[PDB]
């Protein structure tokens, strides 16, 4: 299961020291914890709450001057039947030749009775982003021209309608992975940044795929780094996972040769897919700390 990642893939945080003590101090805890909220509502695919959370994710990047598409699609779930699906595209460059993708999905899990609100699951982790955007605002500006740009991507139907299979699940991944593919789409994603399962106490991250553990290696510098700087208010380990094959929203791209570093703990939190993934779940400090990590990753790969 485990190895120790080797010294090869080791890859230190870049960025000049004033420049990672500026960005590092670079946050907005209020907006990040008002974002949490207005995703936090149960949003199953086809609801009123689904269209909102898809419109507060648009609106708010489209306000911050990202270009943002709607990939609507229909696609037939069990129970469900017919069920229109819309995948989420911001770009800060819509032209740019090259993407870093950090994504995370936005639907929450159909739980008959139970107002589900996958707070870890993924509310925590698409405020991260629409975070991310809006802390870094000025940062980012040189990414609306640059070749290299940045992509936020908010996947729709990750969750199974009624038992998780390859029929069920992701259904918007594998919708836009074959599009992507299609349109010849795909070559141009450097990696696909999957953050799942965020938000809970103790998190414990190791890297999944070989050729993306050296920039892995760069999130984890970035944490000790950090650690070091007394920035942080420890959960990447120097330790790859083989022949773990979770599934999530990058199988379809992983499949076809798009490099992917996922962002989701091992163990899962103890909550996972039960009510108690709920506001309550919340750990703030580890919040604001993955958040901050997440933050100068990005700023690290982009500049
Ligand atoms: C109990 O913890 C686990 C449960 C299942 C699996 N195996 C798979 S294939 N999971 C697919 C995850 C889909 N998903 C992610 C977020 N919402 C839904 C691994 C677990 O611990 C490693
Ligand atoms: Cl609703
Ligand atoms: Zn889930």
């Amino acid at each position: 299961e485990l190895v120790d990642i080797p010294k090869i893939s080791y890859n230190p945080s870049e960025l000049s020291e004033p420049r990672f003590l500026e960005y590092s101090n670079l946050s907005d805890k209020l907006h990040l914890r008002e974002a949490i909220d207005k995703i936090l509502i149960p949003r199953v695919v086809g609801t009123t709450n689904h269209s909102i959370v898809r419109e507060y994710i648009v609106q708010s990047l489209r306000d911050l001057d990202w270009d943002v598409e709607v990939n609507s699609f229909h696609d037939h779930a069990p129970i469900k039947g017919k069920l229109h699906f819309h995948n989420i595209i911001a770009t800060l460059n819509p032209n740019a030749e090259r993407y870093l993708v950090l994504s995370a999905h936005y639907d929450s899990k159909y739980m008959p009775g139970v107002e589900f609100l996958g707070a870890t699951d993924s509310a925590v982790p698409a405020a991260m982003l629409l975070n991310l955007a809006q802390v870094l605002q000025e940062q980012l500006k040189p990414l609306k021209k640059s070749k290299l740009s940045l992509m936020l991507l908010f996947f729709d139907g990750e969750e199974a309608f009624e038992e998780w299979g390859p029929k069920d699940s992701i259904y918007g991944a594998r919708h836009l992975a074959k599009k992507w593919h299609h349109e010849g789409k795909l070559d141009r994603i450097d990696m696909l940044v999957l953050l799942d399962l965020l938000g809970a106490p103790d998190p414990a991250f190791y890297s999944f795929f070989e050729n993306t553990e050296s920039w892995y290696m760069r999130i984890q510098s970035v944490e000790t780094r950090l650690a070091k700087l007394q920035l942080l208010e420890r959960y990447f380990q120097s330790q790859a996972m083989r022949s773990s094959f979770i599934e999530d929203d990058h199988i379809p791209f992983l499949r076809r040769n798009v490099p992917i570093l996922h962002l989701i703990p091992v163990p899962f939190p103890s909550v996972w897919h039960t009510p108690d993934d709920n506001a309550s779940v919340i750990d703030y400090a580890t919040t604001d700390n993955l958040a901050l990590i997440i933050r100068l990753f990005a700023l690290e790969y982009l500049l």
